[PDB]
């Protein structure tokens, strides 16, 4: 009594894929198998043309990623169901390739390369992945002991770039011979061919995004195009080359003297710097309940690849229907989370009395302001400047001469420390939907934190806008005075400062939270940055500074100018090696 329970096991198999039905995935399957004579038989015929249709039907725009993820999740219960009888049987199954996929050393996020993962699988690939913090030797070592036709690598920031170029080197060291993909938030085609692709004599390819890999990954697996392929990409990459190969229009710098000449022009003596309620460090928590109101949507559609901004997505003509069901499994998910405390947000506050010296901030043990705590090191911008200061962070804070009593804050919060726990417990059970949408949650709970607490602040700890009342979408649009830097971004991109903030906060022992070697954060789903309450202070870019500005920055932290080098070469305005 059910349309498609009628049609033949090899139609209904397909129907179920497509439709990411469980309930009779292994009756289906344990029909399907008697039905054929090796087990592998039923993978390679009714479960590859199901995501056959469902390749098709993405193709169309006729499903999206959420239900794509869905069918992966009906394969990989079929198959689970099988291993016992491929095991325990001769044969061991064809499939169209083998790929390591690891998120590189140093680096923590793994929600992209997770979907790049489950996409590949749907293709009838076989994806090791090996997590994440993966060490270049274990990379090599795997893909060696396992025969795989190419190496994925992914990273979220600056440092793993590095890494990346490394993986390179080492793989051209060892002699290998098939291609490096790479992909990430920090990666790109111009960087993967200026700095990268030079470093190994097999292809290496920058990819954008699951969708894109699956074309590229056929065009190299494949006999009639591998050579045209690559041909093409490096043919690109030499153009890629050239192009910026001569440092295009180029604004000229200026010297970090005159830098600092013209910095921001403030009144200093007529201001007085709004005066925390509170000082010192505090730890924090905040229930599911109460920080899911301060949740941006927006980025977690985004990270399930349905474009359009929350509320209006879900009316969308085309992906509505499916961002309303992504966002019901979200809010049933977050109601099981936080009815069972299951995943618990956390964090830890600061705030200090500050004053700037130079192109830093001075942080002092109480308001005496006579013993020196700690130090907050940042950069100005050096490019040439038509009105406008070579902005600086550290110029948002009373100078110490002025005699005015500024503050800093600092802050790091996590969605929650079980989310890796979490994740691997659907992994465990092959469910690929529910780990990913954990990991987003778990990140939409960081960042809700993030924007809760710095309003926390706003209106108590430092206490200078205890009126504001803005609603979330004025919350999303910053309508608030004051910024909250994180390192990485642009506005203070050296991401060796989450070290300063990790010693103001003792993060690591008020919320457990930890910083890698890359200075990426663990769990994946972390925040971390400062408070500034200046209402002209804004995220001005730093942009490109000259070898004068790294030696400087170099003496004020105790690092060698190569070390600075390394940690700032997106920003250098000139070629180190
Ligand atoms: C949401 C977000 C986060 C989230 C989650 C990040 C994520 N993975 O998406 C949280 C809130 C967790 C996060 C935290 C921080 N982030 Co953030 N984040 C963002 C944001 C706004 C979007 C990221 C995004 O697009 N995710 C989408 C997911 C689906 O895609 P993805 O990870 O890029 O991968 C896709 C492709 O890259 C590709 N792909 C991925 N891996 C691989 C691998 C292979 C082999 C292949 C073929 C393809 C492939 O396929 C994937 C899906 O199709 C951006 C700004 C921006 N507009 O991009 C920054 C951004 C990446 N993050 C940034 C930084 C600095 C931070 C923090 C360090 C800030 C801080 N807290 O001090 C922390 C670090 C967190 C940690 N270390 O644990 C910077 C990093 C760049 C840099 N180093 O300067 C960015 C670029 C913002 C910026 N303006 O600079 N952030």
């Amino acid at each position: 009594q059910a349309e498609w329970r009628s049609w033949e096991v090899n139609k209904r198999l397909e129907y179920s894929l497509v439709k990411g039905i469980t309930e009779f995935i292994e009756q289906d399957t344990e029909e399907a198998r008697q039905q054929a004579t090796r087990p592998c038989e039923v993978i390679e015929g009714p479960l590859m043309d199901g995501m056959n249709v469902v390749g098709d039907l993405f193709g169309e725009g006729k499903m999206f990623l959420p239900q794509v993820v869905k069918s992966a999740r009906v394969m990989k219960q079929a198959v689970a169901y099988l291993e016992p009888f491929i095991e325990a049987s001769k044969e061991q199954c064809k499939t169209n390739g083998k790929m390591v996929i690891a998120t590189v050393k140093g680096d923590v996020h793994d929600i992209g390369k997770n979907i790049v993962g489950v996409v590949l699988q749907c293709n009838n690939y076989e994806i090791v992945d090996l997590g994440v913090m993966v060490p270049a030797e274990k990379i090599l070592r795997t893909a060696k002991e396992v025969n795989a036709d190419l190496i994925g690598l992914s990273g979220l920031i600056t440092p793993s770039l590095d890494e990346m170029v490394n993986v390179a080197k080492e793989m051209e060291r060892q002699g290998f011979t098939i291609p490096l993909l790479i992909g990430g938030a920090t990666t790109s085609k111009a960087h993967t061919a200026v700095k990268i692709e030079q470093n190994y004599s097999g292809p290496t390819v920058y990819v954008q995004n699951a969708s894109r890999t699956v074309g590229v990954v056929a065009a190299l697996l494949s006999d009639t195009q591998r050579d045209d392929f690559v041909a093409r990409t490096r043919k690109e990459y030499e153009t890629v080359r050239i192009q910026h190969g001569r440092k295009k229009p180029r604004t000229p710098p200026v010297t970090l003297e005159a830098a600092r000449d013209n910095d921001f022009a403030f009144d200093w003596q007529a201001y007085t710097p709004p005066v925390a309620h509170r000082l010192g460090v505090q730890e924090v928590e905040a229930s599911i309940e109460t920080l899911r109101n301060y949740i941006d949507w927006t980025p977690f559609f985004m990270t399930w690849s349905l474009a359009g901004k929350y509320p209006r997505i879900l009316e969308d003509e085309v992906v509505g229907v499916e961002a309303q069901r992504l966002f019901k499994d979200a809010n049933d998910m977050l109601d099981k989370l936080s009815a069972e405390k299951t995943l618990n947000p956390r964090g830890v506050v600061g705030l200090f009395p500050a004053n700037r010296v130079g192109d830093d901030i001075e942080i002092y043990r109480d308001e005496t302001r006579t013993h020196v705590i700690n130090v907050s090191h940042h950069l100005r911008q050096q490019t040439e400047k038509t009105g406008f200061a070579n902005y600086c962070l550290a110029d948002f804070v009373a100078p110490k001469l002025s005699g005015k009593a500024d503050y800093i804050g600092a802050f790091a919060v996590t969605g929650g420390l079980e989310e890796d726990a979490l994740a691997d417990a659907f992994e465990a059970q092959h469910d690929d939907y529910n780990k990913i949408m954990v990991k987003a949650l778990a990140d939409r709970l960081a960042e809700a934190f993030a924007e809760y607490l710095h309003e926390r602040v706003r209106k108590v700890y430092w206490g200078y806008a205890p009126n504001e009342n803005l609603s979330n979408e004025e919350l999303i649009r910053e309508n608030y005075q004051g910024i909250r830097p994180a390192p990485g971004y642009p506005a203070c991109p050296e991401h060796t400062e989450k070290a300063t903030i990790w010693e103001l906060l003792e993060v690591e022992k008020h919320t457990g939270m930890k910083l890698t070697e890359s200075f990426a954060m663990w769990p994946g789903a972390s925040v971390s940055g400062w408070y500034f309450s200046h209402p002209d202070s804004k995220y001005y870019a730093v942009a490109q500074i000259q070898r004068d500005q790294v030696e400087d920055y170099a003496r004020r932290k105790g690092m060698s100018v190569t070390e600075v080098e390394r940690w700032l070469a997106p920003n250098l305005g000139y070629d180190a090696d």
